[PDB]
């Protein structure tokens, strides 16, 4: 009856996101932090939500099926069945969730017990660690590190030490979480890299959880490969996606996990007594969205195909202006984020009035308040022992109107050499 | 690497809800089961969702603030500040969630540690027990029991044994969950009943969680009273609502917890790493719905004021045809569910084809597949040892078009022998 946090949440603090969203509302900077477009998503999707709101069907805005709206799961199985080349059962092998967030939540709560080890690759999407810890698991970390220095490098250059990775696998290893395309780097794992992970999972009987929200956003000449597609991997993989990312409608918060029925049963049990069901007219609108794209999967007008081309130009413009101004950027193989090492610009920043412990927090806060440009501190994506690996970096989002990417460039040009 | 359920979820089965929704899609009965309307909700709310989908603001459909969309938390604080007669800080004292479901989830995960005792009042909304058990908590049950037999009783007649209740409270008691107006019975707790609980919560330093989802649906001459409003109770209460119940848009799945900052901090830590944030356009629409009602709170055509008379005509009709066919109905003080005793018609049913443990599951099951009319087996809402109090009963929803209520009666008559 002390109403302290229960032990499993012991020492929990507010996430980066709660802190930096609040920082954005307060200073109103050019917001290149959290990932979302600053322009309209596909009209066919927005139209479908207005249509569901306006539907003459009285069931359109009432409860739908708890493991997912029938029309959506059917659309999801149609698409992914083609992509993974097996027939995925829409009732048993798909679970619709509240964003990729709740799919990750239901997966971790579903398969992580007290003392189970979970391997996490740093830098990691930040929720992975607190979710494992809340489920009583023991995270085991391995960092990706660049094998090139100075100038602009590629996210391909950020690599695991495979001996170090092998070393982490033992009889206590329950799960490994991989994220490709990767947040924050943009790294897309190639077939050899997936093979390394898959071979260890098979040897050690571990569950692979593949966070693939950015699956449609890989840039030529690279290619998204699905690990559940590797030999023997289907039986031991759960794969996650997000309609917020697939359709660029981040405020809709609908995602999914797919995989064999045996593994999904555990997620269903968590899901059913966490939220139970997800928004009907939103899932309906997403279902129409998938139906729309399913008719044209190899067309240049298909949003799955067009987004990379849309994004690649903006990636190239930001990499250029970040290099121009003095940072060392990592050019992502997919996605809409880019990390840059800003440390060579340490003389143009006074971080003296900044209060927190981590340098990249001080840098990003200072830039927000002082110059009106918001990025995200990458040390948020590292375990405490390795936070130093992130401190010289900044993550920016380039999913923006060209006019706003130019605005960021000009802020940076003015800040630099206007000494 | 047995990927069996974790120890937290060991007992776990599919909920009444995953089972009955599936039942319902399969046999396509007159669905008097899950609580939702048969017809459309107020048009102003539906219109506001269409407007958010169609918005010129590109951020209308992108991520919003994780603890609650600002327009919505503002409208909630404006409403509840007036209802509870205090100033509720919209930023720190309101949390928006994926339905009342995730409000209960974050509350129980946030405040129940291993070994904590949680007292639950039977019959109970079904998620309470599995949530407590998932949090490592120990559920402690007490049934409401009718103090009258024969005919049509009132939900006021279902009452707790005061000494049973007092004995349940010990220094291991962390929490009590109360639900008023109550599901499935429709009981509205009077002031003395809320005083009993209040005085025990203060004595034993326990957190009261008040599930008030049906807050606006109390029938004359009864009154919804909020326990957080009793002396000394604000500091020890979390109260929960649902937009899905407030605006009869059950597929929108947005609810909230409000109470003191100290207590909501715990739910914030769970929420930030469970779903993170909720749907933007749905929260925007609900905020517009609240602003609309806030301009006319004292007027009869305010939906918070009008829904009671709308539902009361239906309540009275159902109560009357249930009694005519020879059921013993409990007339609810509030809400849109009615529980009735179907024992005195056991003769006239064949449960000999149904396979489940509980007599009332076999019944709901019979009537659905065989006579085209589904409700909910009230055993679902009892602890294993007490399920027997739920086995003579059946719960129906009367939030249905007048003509379907007239049809549902007919089905009952055609099966009983009232033609
Ligand atoms: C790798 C990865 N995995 C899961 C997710 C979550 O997807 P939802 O469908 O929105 O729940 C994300 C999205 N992360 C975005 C936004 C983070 C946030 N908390 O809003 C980002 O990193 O900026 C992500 O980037
Ligand atoms: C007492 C009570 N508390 C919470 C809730 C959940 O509210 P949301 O806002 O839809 O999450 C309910 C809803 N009860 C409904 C719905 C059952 C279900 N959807 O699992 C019922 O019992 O028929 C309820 O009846």
């Amino acid at each position: 009856n002390k109403f302290d946090l229960p032990k499993r949440y012991q020492g929990s603090t507010k996430s980066v996101w709660v802190e930096y969203i609040q920082l954005a509302a307060q200073y109103k900077p050019l917001n290149l932090g959290q990932g979302f477009p600053d322009y309209h998503a596909p009209k066919y999707a927005l139209n479908a939500l207005a249509a569901a709101a306006n539907s003459p069907d009285p069931l359109a805005n009432q409860y739908t099926r708890g493991f997912g709206h029938p029309r959506l799961v059917q659309a999801l199985s149609k698409l992914y069945s083609q992509l993974v080349d097996r027939t995925i059962n829409p009732m048993t092998e798909v679970l619709v969730t509240v964003g990729a967030y709740e799919a990750l939540y239901a997966t971790i709560q579903g398969h992580v017990d007290e003392g189970d080890e979970v391997i996490i690759i740093e830098p990691f999407f930040d929720c992975y660690e607190p979710m494992v810890k809340a489920a009583g698991g023991i995270p085991r970390f391995i960092p990706l590190k660049p094998n090139k220095t100075g100038g602009t490098i590629s996210s391909a250059d950020w690599v695991l030490d495979n001996n170090e990775l092998e070393a982490l696998f033992n009889e206590k290893t329950k799960m490994i979480i991989i994220n490709t395309p990767h947040n924050p780097l943009g790294k897309v794992m190639d077939r050899a890299e997936l093979e390394v992970v898959a071979n260890l999972c098979k040897k050690w009987n571990v569950l692979c959880v593949s966070d693939e929200v950015y699956e449609h956003m890989v840039f030529e000449p690279f290619e998204h490969i699905r690990i559940c597609t590797l030999p023997g991997m289907w039986e031991r993989t759960i794969t996650i996606g997000s309609a917020g990312k697939t359709f660029s409608l981040t405020g809709w918060k609908i995602g999914w996990a797919y995989g064999p029925e045996a593994l999904l049963k555990n997620l269903q049990m968590v899901h059913q007594n966490c939220v139970y069901t997800c928004a009907t007219p939103i899932q309906e609108a997403i279902a129409v969205g998938f139906e729309t794209e399913l008719k044209r999967l190899k067309s240049p007008e298909c949003y799955f195909n067009s987004i990379s081309g849309e994004l690649m130009a903006k990636r190239d413009y930001m990499a250029s202006f970040l290099a121009e101004v003095g940072m060392n950027p990592t050019v992502p193989q997919g996605g809409y984020f880019m990390v840059a090492d800003w440390s060579s610009l340490d003389s143009k920043v006074d971080l003296t009035q900044e209060t927190d412990a981590r340098k990249d927090y001080r840098f990003t806060k200072w830039m927000t308040k002082s110059v009106g440009l918001q990025g995200i501190p990458p040390s948020a994506f590292y375990s405490e022992p390795n936070k130093h690996l992130g401190e010289d970096f900044v993550r920016y989002c380039f999913f923006k109107k060209d006019e706003n990417l130019q605005k960021a460039a000009e802020i940076l040009r003015k800040w630099k050499g206007s000494s």
